[PDB]
């Protein structure tokens, strides 16, 4: 292989090794996953939007799938459209002056927990984790589960997001989707009539549908935001100048979109082809797999010049760290607005948060994510 994605070494750092295979094919052949790896910006950005010859939606190769495990993200149109409008539906129903303010009070109320520590602190497990939980609970509208506990059965479930690469994998995920389940049973049944899940009820497609993405909507809500602040903080810890900037709304614009097209935590989102169709230059056939390595898409310099820097005046509404099309993020508003909030949390904390070790990443090779995130608060 070319290397290999779960290697500590590509874990530490694996923008390098996208750009190695960027370099060689924009769509290169993997022949022990069984799969074309996408890194070309143009690519990625075709195949996304695509979803006549490229699906997420394995029934449409002839795969068995049962009902009860069909989803907002594993259907297509014209099913894709029923709970897809629903949860949007759901979304917009949401008065944005309350979530900001939720989010804003969240954001502020962990920094102040910081403050005052003389010793190391772990930003992922003090911060990035627990504003992520409260946030997506918030916006569920139910009462937040225990933050350990949960991360460790979401935990499970990001894992086993690498399956194809270590088969052992499969298993920790699938009893832990089992009791996110039931989780969102419960809530489905007894949540009240402010926030998500109230309006999600409101509007309700098949039962197990709705389940299924609702539990989406909590997991992905919380992976992508816990992971999307650990690495954001990672970069500011290590260049603080990025905070010491005119901190005006459209400012921040073009920094919080730097920073998620940097630090977004998706590394790999993955289509079947459904009708051969060239991707690229390269002829992909019906049945074949694709992973876009949409990160790797973000730092492709015929679009991003200079692209593993922030730079605060390029084009808007490029990056694919929230995808592309029909799938494309729900929550892409509530991230940037959420992430805005931090860094306006940060600056009026008027906390220095400085480096006391290592950025540690876990092997985890399709969301990525910090183990740890050592810092002296002052
Ligand atoms: C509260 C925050 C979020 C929520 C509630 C959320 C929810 C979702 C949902 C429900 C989907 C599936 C959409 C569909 O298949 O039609 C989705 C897709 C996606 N989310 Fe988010 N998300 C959130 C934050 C984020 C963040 C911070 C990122 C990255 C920075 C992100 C990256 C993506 C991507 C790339 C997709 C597209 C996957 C694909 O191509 O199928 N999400 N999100
Ligand atoms: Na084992």
């Amino acid at each position: 292989p070319i290397y290999d994605p779960l290697a500590p070494s590509v874990i530490a750092d694996p923008y390098p090794f996208y750009r190695k295979l960027r370099e060689t094919n924009t769509v290169h052949w993997h022949e022990f996953l069984d799969s074309w790896v996408v890194t070309g910006y143009a690519e990625c950005r075709q195949v996304l939007g695509d979803t006549t010859n490229f699906g997420s939606d394995f029934r449409r190769i002839d795969v068995e799938i049962p009902d009860t495990q069909l989803s907002v993200q594993s259907l297509d149109p014209p099913e894709h459209g029923a709970i897809r409008h629903l949860l949007v539906s759901a979304l917009h129903e949401q008065p944005l002056s309350t979530v900001r303010q939720q989010f804003a009070a969240i954001a502020a109320q962990h920094l102040a927990e910081l403050s005052g520590q003389p010793g190391t602190v772990d930003l992922v497990s003090r911060f990035a984790r627990p504003v992520a939980l409260r946030t997506i609970t918030a916006f569920l509208g139910v009462p937040p589960p225990d933050g350990a506990g949960f991360e460790q059965w979401s935990n499970a479930i990001v894992r086993s997001m690498d399956a194809g690469i270590e088969p052992a994998r499969a298993e920790p995920g699938n009893q832990a989707r089992a009791e996110l389940s039931r989780l969102v049973t419960h809530w489905l049944a007894e949540a009240d009539e402010r926030g998500f899940v109230g309006a999600a009820r409101r509007a309700a497609v098949p039962a197990a549908v709705l389940a299924n993405s609702l539990r989406a909507v909590l997991h992905a809500g919380y992976e992508s935001v816990s992971r999307l602040l650990g690495g954001v903080l990672a970069r500011l810890v290590r260049h603080p100048e990025l905070l010491a900037g005119p901190a005006t709304r459209d400012a921040d614009e073009a920094l919080v979109d730097e920073l998620i097209r940097l630090d977004g935590p998706v590394q790999a989102d993955a289509r079947v082809c459904v009708r051969d169709q060239p991707v690229g230059a390269q002829l992909v056939r019906r049945g074949d797999v694709l992973v876009l390595f949409i990160a790797a898409a973000n730092r492709d310099p015929a679009v991003f010049p200079d692209p593993d820097a922030v730079r605060l005046t390029r084009r808007r509404g490029l990056h694919l760290a929230f995808g592309r099309g029909a799938h494309a993020c729900l929550g892409a508003g509530l991230a940037t607005l959420q992430l805005r909030e931090v860094l306006g949390a940060l600056r009026a904390g008027g906390l220095r948060l400085a480096p006391a070790g290592p950025a540690a990443y876990e092997p985890t090779a399709t969301l990525r994510g910090l183990a740890e995130l050592p810092v002296s608060v002052r």
